[PDB]
């Protein structure tokens, strides 16, 4: 599959792509305002994620840090990023179909649109000003809006027992971004696309 990762934000972001235990394509790259980065994800990829990172500093060897979304200090991510991270989640070629969604379960840092560039399905979007409206106890000093599980580490926020309902904090993400997962057991907003579709992730789609 082909993902075009586009940065429409006015600021630089450092895109990242990983499936948890390995990089997707190069795994990460700097994206100046307006730049596009085309990556190739192997078909059948399960549990792949794409996200943006803000205020990064990497040396000439690819080691450093980001204020949001840092993946063990690497420019090229092999693991998932540190919350808060708006997440483009996708599983490809699952019994003939692709499955995409946007998740706020790990917080929010950059607005994002996740759409197919091919036939057969719709796109999802979470482009509201969640950082600007973030509740005080969830605001991340490094920028972005943390999820309640990251902040408080309780069974109810993290859904560790498989029993959990919506919360005041999850209802906030759901109110601003109804098309994104607000907590683990949220009513799924996953979009079913034709197998081997191609996609575009646009950071700050309304910029």
């Amino acid at each position: 599959a082909t993902f075009e990762i586009v940065n429409r934000c006015s600021y630089t972001v450092w895109a990242a792509a990983s499936k948890g235990d390995a990089a997707l394509d190069a795994g990460g790259r700097q994206l100046n305002s307006g730049e596009s980065w085309t990556i190739n994800v192997e078909p059948g990829t399960n549990g792949g994620k794409i996200w943006a990172r803000t205020d990064c500093y990497f040396d000439d060897s690819g080691s450093g840090i980001c204020k949001t979304g840092d993946c063990g200090g690497l420019l090229r991510c092999k693991r998932f990023g540190r919350p808060p991270t708006t997440l483009a989640e996708f599983s490809l070629n699952q019994y003939g179909k692709d499955y995409i969604d946007i998740s706020n379960i790990k917080g929010f840092n950059v607005p994002m649109n996740f759409s197919p560039t091919t036939r057969g399905c719709r796109g999802v979007r979470c482009a509201a000003d969640i950082v600007g409206q973030c509740p005080a106890k969830l605001k991340a000093p490094g920028g972005g809006c943390n999820d309640a599980c990251t902040v408080f580490q309780t069974s109810e926020y993290c859904c560790t027992t498989g029993k959990c309902g919506p919360t005041e904090y999850s209802r906030f993400f759901k109110r601003l971004c109804p098309d994104a997962f607000s907590y683990v057991l949220d009513k799924p907003t996953t979009v079913t696309c034709p197998g081997s579709s191609n996609y575009r992730v646009t950071f700050c789609p309304t910029a």
